[PDB]
Formats: C-alpha cells, sequence, structure tokens
DNA sequence: AGGCTAGCCTGCA
DNA sequence: TGCAGGCTAGCCT
C-alpha cells in the first residue's frame, strides 16, 4: 500500500491522535491523484526527495484551504509539514521555486502540493 | 431568548444528549427565519397552535432532507416531532392542511415547517 | 441512512 | 483587513 510507504517517510514526531490524522491526509491526496493520474509523480517525489518532478496539482478551493477530518489548512502547507518541515507555521514561510508552473502564489485553476517545489523562507520582515 | 422559550414548548421526555441536539435543532431554524423576517411568526404558531397562522418556509433542499449538527432529516418531520407528536416516525404518518400554500408533498421552492399547518393521517401500510 | 467536506458566515487579531 | 473555526447542502458510499 502507497498511503503506508508515504506515511513511512512523514517528519516528525506524532503522537496517537496525529498518526490518524495524518493517515487520513494521506488518503485524502491519495484518493485525488489517483483519478488525474497523478501518483506515480508524487511516489517519485516523496521517496527520492527530487526537486526534479513534475507539478503535482490537486484543484484549488475558493478560500485555497482544504478540509481533512474536521481541521482546515493550505494544502501546499499540509504537505510540505508531512513531508518535509514538521514545524512549518503558515504559506508566509513557503515560496516556490522557479520552475513550479502551479505554485500557490499563482493562483491558477490547479495547486501544486509537490513538496520538493517549495523552499522554506523565514517569516517575512515587511 | 427566543431559543430558550420555544424549546419551553417542546414535546416529550429527553436525555442530556437529545436535549442539546433539539437546541441546535430550534436554534438552526431560529437562524433561518431571522434572515427572512418569520421569526415572529414561529413564536405566534408554537405559543398559539393557531392553525391560521401563515406559512413558516425554509428553502427546500435537492434531496428535501436537513441536517442539524450531523443528523439528517424531513424538515416538518423535524419540527413537528419537537412540538406536536414526539413519537411521529415518518412524513408518510403527516399531511399538510388545504390552506397550506408550501406543504413538504408539493415539492415547491420553499417548505412549510409550521407544525399547525399538518395533521397525522393513518400510515400507508 | 449515514459520512465527508467546500462554501458560506461569522468573530478575532 | 486576513485569518480561524462552526455549520451544513451537496455529494458520495
Ligand atoms: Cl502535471
Ligand atoms: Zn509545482
Ligand atoms: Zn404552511
Amino acid at each position: 500500500m502507497i498511503v503506508k510507504r508515504l506515511l513511512g517517510w512523514k517528519k516528525g514526531e506524532q503522537n496517537g491522535q496525529e498518526e490518524k490524522w495524518c493517515e487520513k491526509a494521506v488518503k485524502s491526496l491519495v484518493k485525488k491523484l489517483k483519478k488525474t493520474g497523478q501518483l506515480d509523480e508524487l511516489e517519485k517525489a516523496i521517496t527520492t526527495q527530487n526537486v526534479n518532478t513534475k507539478c503535482i496539482t490537486i484543484p484549488r478551493s475558493l478560500d485555497g484551504r482544504l478540509q481533512v477530518s474536521h481541521r482546515k489548512g493550505l494544502p501546499h502547507v499540509i504537505y510540505c509539514r508531512l513531508w518535509r518541515w514538521p514545524d512549518l507555521h503558515s504559506h508566509h514561510e513557503l515560496r516556490a521555486m522557479e520552475l513550479c508552473e502551479f505554485a500557490f502564489n499563482m493562483k491558477k485553476d490547479e495547486v501544486c502540493v509537490n513538496p520538493y517545489h517549495y523552499q522554506r523562507v523565514e517569516t517575512p520582515v515587511l
């Protein structure tokens, strides 16, 4: 199972409750990418940590947030926190790489959630 | 508070969990009627049991059901059970009065939830 | 019949 | 003004 494999790459120490939510977050993404033929691309990006992977996109919602098991957040933040930066505070601490065509900031119809298409930045000064 | 007053007219015996759900049902209806200026009419129908009150309408959903908290049901059944018949089992046991212009069965854009616009009927079975 | 969530509304910083 | 969280109609199983 792809879900369990992807969960093995999860960052940080999680308690019982967070482990269950994290599993739901991965399941939710796996369902969306399976219908658009983007699942293999997610496995490649996560399991190899490769920046030279395609955009991994999901439809953008009106307010940009994604709800998973009663929790709401920005999906690129959710998946960057899960697989790269467990203490990631907000979207203000993420900047997309130059080659990311569907970065969150672009506000296109689709949003890229490939964590290796983002870089962590210090909280903006101004 | 109109919620506490309308809840005083609630029928049946309720435990702690049902009491909280019933309060949510009344709150949910009060919110909807406040925006359409029909709250005073609900107070009138519930406190006077007058069949000669206007239709108390809420927008009709695609499947007819209403969700209050995490429970789904037919809204005229919900509010008829709350204020008139606590052992009302289904919509099949209810029929709208002749003067009800927005009866559930009519399937109009708006649905009447005035309990005094409905009567109990023999179960079709 | 019942579960999940995007959109809607709302109060807070 | 953005940000956060409650509620539920529409959609799905
Ligand atoms: Cl792509
Ligand atoms: Zn990208
Ligand atoms: Zn009526």
